[PDB]
């Protein structure tokens, strides 16, 4: 536990590339940019109004910078979507992502959360309040069923977020705790069902395909970051409850028998993935498929993941593993890595005080 | 379906009830019968008022047995609640239910759903307008973490039965589907966090035990109820797409593998309850032991789950596991059989009609 696994890391990321068939698509660079500088200027607009810029709690430059890696994320993993889908889910998956840096007790804020819901009144949470005003603009995209999934995990999230709040990993012993919060906090349903804008989707006539792409997609979602997330949290002594140490306090394991249990589970979920899909309607499986690779080329390129001090290390060593990891993460790099520059500008701030 | 695992049933029926150390003693009989008719009589009222009668599509005769058995369920599981609140969760659970056998598509009465929460309107989907309007009295005994919670649940197990209409196991190899469902229509935080009154607990003080009761009595609470009622969704058509028989079309596995999937998934949680919670705080220990106990007796008992069938069969065989069988369906009868003329009157009709 010293030292990071680095060659069992590199074999299982290079298994779940190969896996999910990881591969050049059609989705070119200039089209990336155009997306992202898209995204980025509605959004950046929207969280600069003085109504955002005061109910939202947020350090202006985390803000920037939260901003930034959810375009990112939507862009390159929602790639089938319209211009202007991206740009509503960049804004909502903002405020999710916005959330955790609250260390407010949603307990005095969440004591009428009912009957203020059902009287129709602003929720007395500032975040509750913004992110159901704007809702109804990411809603639009979708049809009642996925709608309703949306909503759900936003609500999930929450509770996560609450529970998150008292840095619990959960009793030595309660198996069962560690994936369930996992999935409280995951956006599983909500990233899954938003995959399928009514525009491009009958969700009556994919119903089945869309309902079991919800179930799959959690699951293989959730894992994948925690496992591109592993390299980073190794040592953040501040990051302290992630679903791999929760693994390690609940099933009384050690860090790397936890790591063993997430990397068998991410490579089964990404089997199946295809498995299922593969000869399905092919519209589906692009959607699938393009999630799945801009997923990975989002947590290769964004420099939160610092994975490119892996590729530092191996970068001219003869093993195996190590050149399939560089080859994988030039291709990455060859449509994923852009200058912020390019697309991410002007900043918020600066639109603030305009 | 074809011909039901009877002799595959006891044993594993035996196996749970052995290990759990099945025995309950909740109530003397005469506190039974006052909690039941206490719950059931304001129940009963209340669905008999001319909008519950008018906007809840049921049959009367139906109506009438899922209000019996969901007072029975309350009243013998939350042994440690107030009169009132066994009374206001037994409304709530039986509008569930009323929802868990019936066949409606909400599609159309979805597709206005967040604007016209978020603007104070009553919802369109008749359901949801009577559940709404009585929320409020279950949530008026818990703090707003457990209220939370109650609101999830219910609203997961709307998507739950929306997606049971289409009568789909899940697709040949899409693993990850069966459970997926089944927390849907679980209610697995609802009745996890109901087992809370503020009255009693605090939920600040006891923020990590009720988190953890949540988290695994969910599983435990679905399992244990998929095993002791594999009985009664067997042949039924609107159950035929259950946990077990999702386990066969998804996992690609016989009926009877998915039983042993089913038996050690229970086993073992009952195994971390006791772990987790045993050396915790008396009064949490108290609550869920008694929760156990008497959600067991239920089963044994209430006419919809059918077990006196396979009691009236087995009462001869010189099986072994028929007799550990008889020997515990006895016990349960015992204390928890009750004849209804002694709580369950009048009839919801006859107060409807009055
Ligand atoms: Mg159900
Ligand atoms: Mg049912
Ligand atoms: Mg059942």
């Amino acid at each position: 536990m010293e030292n990071f696994p680095t060659e069992y890391f590199l074999n299982t990321t290079v298994r779940l590339l190969e896996y999910i068939r990881y591969r050049d698509s059609n989705y070119t660079r200039e089209e990336r940019i155009e997306n992202l500088h898209y995204a980025y200027n509605k959004a950046a607009h929207h969280f600069a109004q003085p109504r955002q810029q005061q109910l939202l709690k947020v350090d202006p430059k985390r803000l920037q910078a939260s901003l930034q890696t959810i375009v990112g994320m939507v862009v390159y993993s929602w790639a089938k979507v319209s211009k202007e889908c991206m740009a509503d889910l960049s804004i909502h998956y903002t405020y999710t992502l916005v959330l955790d840096d609250s260390k407010d007790d949603p307990y005095p804020t969440m004591v009428n959360y009912f009957d203020d819901l059902q009287a129709g009144r602003e929720q007395a949470h500032p975040w509750w309040a913004l992110v159901n005003e704007h809702f109804p603009n990411v809603l639009r995209h979708f049809g009642p069923f996925c709608s309703l999934n949306l909503i759900r995990s936003t609500l999930d999230f929450f509770e996560g977020c609450w529970i998150e709040q008292y840095n619990f990993g959960g009793f030595p012993g309660s198996h069962d705790y560690p994936q369930f919060l996992r999935r409280m906090n995951g956006l599983g349903h909500c990233v899954g069902a938003s995959l399928w804008p009514k525009e491009q989707f009958n969700e009556r006539s994919l119903f089945l395909e869309i309902t079991s792409a919800i179930a799959q997609m959690e699951n293989w979602m959730v894992w994948v970051n925690d496992l591109m997330s592993f390299y980073k949290e190794f040592d953040d002594e501040r990051d302290q409850i992630s679903l791999v140490k929760n693994y390690v306090v609940s099933d009384e394991i050690s860090l790397h028998e936890a790591l063993e249990k997430l990397t068998q589970d991410t490579l089964h979920s990404s089997k199946q993935m295809v498995a299922v899909f593969s000869d399905k309607d092919p519209q589906v499986m692009d959607t699938i498929e393009c999630f799945m690779h801009g997923y990975v080329t989002w947590h290769l390129c964004d420099r939160r993941y610092r994975l490119s001090e892996i590729y530092e290390k191996v970068k001219e060593e003869k093993t195996e593993d190590a050149q399939k990891f560089c080859k994988f993460y030039e291709q990455a790099a060859n449509v994923g890595a852009v200058s912020p520059s390019e697309w991410a500008y002007p900043p918020v701030a600066q639109l603030a005080n305009v």
